[PDB]
């Protein structure tokens, strides 16, 4: 279990490295995603090794890039259908409202 | 040898981790440690392995 504070995550990181667990499964919105990604980076896991899984459904929003040329897999699950254009269409126009926030 | 610039590291340190050459000797003015360095980390390239 992931403890209370997101930034608590280095022991449990630290437990999972020491017993060589090689998969792993997440389940969280990808708020914690990021927290938790930063973790496995800085404490030098990001490796052809390990092989995450996200159930979290928006893998396609996080910053990919400064862990890219890594070699980790990072399979996930999207299902707004960026496929179809006029989905992308109206994504791109509520994206210019979006920004206000 | 390190091309012109420094972010430029990317195809050498990827022959470093494709060929497996497991420790190094750097050589250069410390500011051009930083960049590697970062480099050397977002490659995958920094871990107990390496030395
Ligand atoms: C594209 C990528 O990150 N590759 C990694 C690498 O460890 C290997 O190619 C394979 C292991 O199952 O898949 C994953």
């Amino acid at each position: 279990q992931l403890p209370a504070d997101t930034k608590d995550a280095k022991p449990l990181l630290k437990e999972m490295k020491r017993g060589k667990e090689f998969h792993v499964i997440f389940d969280c919105s990808h708020e914690m995603a990021a927290g938790i990604l930063k973790q496995a980076l800085a404490m030098g896991m990001m490796t052809e090794y390990y092989h995450y899984i996200f159930t979290t459904l928006d893998l396609f929003a996080l910053d990919v890039e400064p862990y890219r040329y890594s070699g980790v897999n990072m399979t996930g699950f999207r299902i707004l259908n960026t496929e179809n254009t006029q989905v992308s269409s109206i994504i791109e126009k509520w994206s210019m409202e979006r920004l206000q926030a």
